[PDB]
C-alpha cells in the first residue's frame, strides 16, 4: 500500500531534507572503517513515503503516547540507516528486529547524525559494505536512508561514554558525553512509535 512521491531539487522540502542530512554529517572515532571516508553527500533523490494504514497505525500510538505523557508526544524527524529500509518503507518497522539491539538495549535505534545512521546501511559496522565491490567506503554504489517520524513520549536519558521500555518510559535518549560534537541516539521499543517519511538515495563523496 506504499506510494514513493519524488521530490523536486528545486521544492523547499527538497532543499530542507537534504540540508539535515548535509548538515549532521560528523567525524566518527572509527576513522570511516563503517561508514565511509567524507565530509558531504550526493543526494540522488529524496521520496515521500506514502502509506495510509502505516501513517494510522503511527497516529493511533502516537495518540497513545501523547495522552500518557501529559498531552506531549515529543516528536521529532531522525535518521534510520539499515539493510531493512527496502522492508520497512513497505511493512513499518517491526520490532521482531529489535533483538538485534546496541549500546542502550534491544529496540529500534535512530540517529540525529546522518552519519551514524550511514554506518548501518551495509549492517552493524557497515557489514562486508557494498554488494558490488565490498568496499564500505565505495563512492560509486547507491545507499538509502531514511528520514522519520518518530515518537519518544517520556524518554528515559542515559548518559554514553561515546526490550520493553524503561518503566514508565517510551524510549530511551542515548547522549554521547565523550565526544562533544556526537549528537544523540534514540531507542524505541514499538515499531508503531515511528513512521518512514522519507527515503533518501545518496552517494558519500570522496574528499578533494
Ligand atoms: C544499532 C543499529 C542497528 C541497526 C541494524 F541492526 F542494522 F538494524 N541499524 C541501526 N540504524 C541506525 O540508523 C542507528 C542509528 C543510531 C544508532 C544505532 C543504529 C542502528
Ligand atoms: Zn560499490
Amino acid at each position: 500500500g506504499t506510494i514513493l512521491i519524488d521530490l523536486s531539487p528545486d521544492d523547499k522540502e527538497f532543499q530542507s531534507v537534504e540540508e539535515e542530512m548535509q548538515s549532521t554529517v560528523r567525524e566518527h572515532r572509527d576513522g570511516g572503517h563503517a561508514g565511509g571516508i567524507f565530509n558531504r553527500y550526493n543526494i540522488l533523490k529524496i521520496q515521500k513515503v506514502c502509506n495510509k494504514k502505516l501513517w494510522e497505525r503511527y497516529t493511533h500510538r502516537r495518540k497513545e503516547v501523547s495522552e500518557e505523557n501529559h498531552n506531549h508526544a515529543n516528536e521529532r524527524m531522525l535518521f534510520h540507516g539499515s539493510p531493512f529500509v527496502n522492508a520497512i518503507i513497505h511493512k513499518g518497522f517491526d520490532e521482531r528486529h529489535a533483538y538485534i539491539g546496541g549500546m542502550f538495549g534491544a529496540g529500534i535505534y535512530f540517529a540525529e547524525n546522518s552519519s551514524k545512521s550511514n554506518q548501518y546501511v551495509y549492517g552493524i559496522g557497515g557489514g562486508t559494505g557494498c554488494p558490488v565491490h565490498k568496499d564500505r567506503s565505495c563512492y560509486i554504489c547507491h545507499r538509502q536512508l531514511l528520514f522519520c517520524r518518530v515518537t519518544l513520549g517520556k524518554s528515559f536519558l542515559q548518559f554514553s561514554a561515546m526490550a520493553h521500555s524503561p518503566p514508565g518510559h517510551h524510549s530511551v535518549t542515548g547522549r554521547p558525553s565523550v565526544n562533544g560534537l556526537a549528537l544523540a541516539e534514540y531507542v524505541i521499543y514499538r515499531g508503531e512509535q515511528a513512521y518512514p517519511e522519507y527515503l533518501i538515495t545518496y552517494q558519500i563523496m570522496r574528499p578533494e
